[PDB]
């Protein structure tokens, strides 16, 4: 993947080289967001994410994604920002790349379930909603938890806990269906789950979801 139509050669080029003089080395093209052009590269020893603004996309969303993304990282939601940055007039931030799996593709682990009850519950209560829970490839499933790239999040009514839990055991798709046989989950659980969420919902307790889950 190249982002030629956004930004010139010499413009790339000369990223890099700002990278390279903040220890930032070996970078990769990773994905382009609709916010921000997004690479992987290598600083003291270690994988990191590097986001730079688009420059045919609004300053103000970069700046809103980060601002949340910020606030996200300094309640251990997702993986720590390691510094900022500008370039030629485009804020950039690098963070800790997580290893592990996208939940989309993850073998996930009894412990795993409780600790994305945990992050997305925690999110729910700073008032953020991610906005891409649904799909599996925004939660990364590694030594921790982490919920990643928080272009589409906002200040609202946060669905966080709701729409993870609903994607892993109620909905059905490749991740419920490995979680169920994995698990052996049957319809009483499934109805014991539905009763958890609706608790979560109308009084914000978890009691009934970790119950549920500390029996598997
Ligand atoms: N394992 C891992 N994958 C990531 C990370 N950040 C971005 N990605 C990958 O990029 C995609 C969308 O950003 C994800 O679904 C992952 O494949 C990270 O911190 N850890």
């Amino acid at each position: 993947m190249t982002f030629e139509h956004i930004i010139s050669s010499k413009r790339l080029e000369g990223f890099l080289r700002h990278l390279a003089e903040e220890g930032v080395g070996g970078v990769e093209p990773l994905a382009k967001g609709t916010t921000s052009l997004v690479f992987t590269g290598v600083l003291g020893g270690r994988k990191v994410v590097i986001k730079l603004q688009r420059p045919d996309s609004p300053r103000s969303n970069f700046e809103k994604e980060a601002e949340l993304t910020k606030i996200a990282s300094t309640f251990g939601v997702t993986p720590p920002i390691i510094g900022l940055g500008e370039f030629e007039g485009l804020p950039y931030l690098i963070r800790e790349f997580a290893e592990g799996e996208p939940i989309l593709f993850a073998d996930v682990e009894k412990e795993h379930l409780f600790r994305i009850v945990e992050k997305t519950a925690l999110l729910d209560r700073l008032g953020i909603d991610h906005g891409q829970i649904q799909g599996g490839k925004h939660i990364i499933i590694g030594e921790d938890v982490y919920l990643i790239d928080f272009e589409k999040a906002g200040f609202r009514k946060p669905n966080n806990l709701t729409s993870a839990m609903a994607m892993i055991f109620i909905g059905e798709n490749a991740i419920s269906k490995r979680v169920r046989e994995k698990f052996g989950l049957d319809e009483k659980f499934r109805e014991e789950m539905k009763d958890a969420l609706r608790h979560y919902k109308r009084t914000g307790s978890l009691s009934r979801l970790l119950s549920l889950l500390s029996g598997l």
